[PDB]
């Protein structure tokens, strides 16, 4: 009964993109009733690799696929489409520093900015995943003129359900009766997971667990969980990364559960004093394909502290582009 | 809610598992309602890895998963177990025949089948994904007396689903519109796909393609599709074989839509002449665990031919697993 929405992925043949692609065909994205037209994205030596992607897709006989592309051009990938997940950003190099990485993403983000602008729908959703998320999403909405910033997201989810699943392990509950976790900041490891508002069954997360826990065990493990992610397995986490990005555009299209919220890295407009325009994860309802940021939320010193160190990573990091002329 | 069930799965940390336990756990295999409890076996070697799947399961925050647990003991991983998915399968290093092969495979599925057979529920639906797939259910049922061995069953639907792609792009009719696919046999290049009573809009197949296109490229395309995949992508087409994976257990638990059927090998009784004992794929329709093979179709010598054909290599399988004294 609903008209098909075009969906773009770039890094399509990547690790990501295989563990993503198929749960958004089968409709665990944005619904069992909403079919989708993916439009895949990949560099010109990626492209064979994306034909295998595309035959597997085919393979599994999708009855919500009610599309598929493979190109190497954002114009042709990002044509009218309603959704796009930024995965594809700049490989890790040898001899390569920091700063020249972040050149690389600029040229990828500066045009991919660009493409959106020109060919995607006017209200088109961005989730950035491609490294590094915040910043990204930052050169991209600043190099698409006509665009809804708000419209460019980053991604912090998996940051999200990491924490929630320490607390449910700690406290001994289901990960189901957890809700209002937040992590605020950028995507790296300054971000901020927050249990001052977080509930386990209704009950503050902090008559279950002491502030030492907190600090000393729930903050660093969240914050190493991709590591050790890649210890044990011997390859990154794109299963869980998949499932999040999942998550994210799925809650923001759909809707988030009444009295819970989650977390999104969107443009700031200086929601509990954040810097404008740094893409900063919040603590964000949605409903209709609209985020709004939680605001009111009572900020000690412990979280303040945290929330400001995550922030001026982040305006490093956008000094460094706009010094790169990036933006 | 229903009460969990647990679901076995072995090979836990190979490539199929990774592209399978996730969809699993997001309930997209017995139903969004069906809470499950994931118990997975691997080798000693592989634990350590299977610990890093864990952690990217509870980082998905599932809240059907009620249970996950990771064992290296199929005692342990199949005790109460409702559902058993046998992926995990003898590994084809250097300096090994085919005998060779056969000696750990029977040996794998020998004590995986006693093990059912002694921890399971009575019940337990088994779904052998690991190659030779019908030769290892053989040796796993034949080794689990006390139970039902048309529950052990092995997977032919990405080779079913991969037909009916081909079907849909030929005629460019949406997969969605083909029903009626057939894949008999084994799992093998010796497979075969069915399109005698398969209909594309409700319309005969071959009333839409000829036998021409059908002998000298459908066929050969279905069978040399997972090569054709590893060719382009450089690896094996996990993702699609996991869909697969679920699709057979889930049309099994839940049911075959109405005036459409789906392939599934399972333990022979005769039907269509094929000898007694052997698993076969076969034309199947399925209602709340429990299946039926289509019996009463008219078959032509075209299918005869090759039914008979794949039919003698299982035969074959049968007999030289039966000389090495596994069954
Ligand atoms: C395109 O895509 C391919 C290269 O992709 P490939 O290397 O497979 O990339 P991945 O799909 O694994 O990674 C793509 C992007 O997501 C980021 N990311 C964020 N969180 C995670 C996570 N938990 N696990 C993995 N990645 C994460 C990566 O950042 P980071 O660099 O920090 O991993 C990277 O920028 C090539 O084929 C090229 O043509
Ligand atoms: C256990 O399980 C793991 C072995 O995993 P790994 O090597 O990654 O294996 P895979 O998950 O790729 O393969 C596991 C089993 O499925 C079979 N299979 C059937 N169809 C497919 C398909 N389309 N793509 C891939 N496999 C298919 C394989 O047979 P085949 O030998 O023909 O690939 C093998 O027996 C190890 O961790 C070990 O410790």
């Amino acid at each position: 009964m609903k008209a098909p929405v075009r969906v773009a992925v770039t890094g399509a043949a990547g690790q990501i993109g295989y563990s993503l692609l198929f749960r958004i065909a089968a409709g665990e994205m944005l619904g069992k009733d909403q079919p989708v037209i993916l439009q895949l994205l990949e560099i010109p030596q990626a492209m064979k690799a994306l034909e295998g992607v595309v035959m597997e897709l085919e393979d599994c006989a999708f009855p919500l696929l009610a599309g598929l592309e493979a190109t190497d051009d954002p114009k042709v990938a990002f044509k009218d489409a309603d959704y796009a997940l930024l995965v594809g950003a700049a490989p890790r190099k040898a001899g390569m520093e920091r700063r020249d990485l972040l050149q690389v993403n600029g040229k990828i983000f500066t045009e991919q900015g660009r493409a959106l602008a020109e060919v995607a729908k006017k209200d088109v959703k961005v989730l950035v995943v491609g490294n590094p998320a915040n910043t990204n999403a930052l050169i991209a909405y600043k190099n698409a003129p006509g665009l809804n910033p708000r419209n460019f997201t980053a991604m912090t989810r998996l940051d999200h359900n990491r924490a929630k699943a320490q607390l449910a392990k700690k406290t001994g509950t289901g990960v189901d009766r957890i809700r209002r976790m937040t992590v605020w900041g950028n995507h790296s490891s300054t971000m901020f997971p927050d249990l001052f508002h977080a509930e386990v069954d209704g009950r503050p997360a902090l008559e279950l667990v002491d502030m030492e826990w907190y600090e000393k065990v729930f903050i660093p493990t969240v914050a190493q969980r991709g590591a050790a992610i890649i210890q044990a397995r011997g390859a990154s986490s794109a299963a869980s990364a998949a499932n999040a990005a999942i998550e994210h555009i799925r809650d923001w299209a759909l809707g988030t559960p009444e009295g819970d919220w989650v977390s999104m890295a969107v443009p700031s407009q200086g929601e509990y004093g954040i810097p404008e325009g740094i893409v900063y994860s919040f603590p964000v309802t949605a409903k209709d394909g609209a985020y709004r940021v939680v605001e009111g939320l009572e900020i000690n010193e412990f979280a303040r502290k945290r929330m400001e160190i995550t922030a001026q990573e982040l305006l490093d990091e956008m000094e460094q582009v706009k010094a790169l002329g990036l933006i």
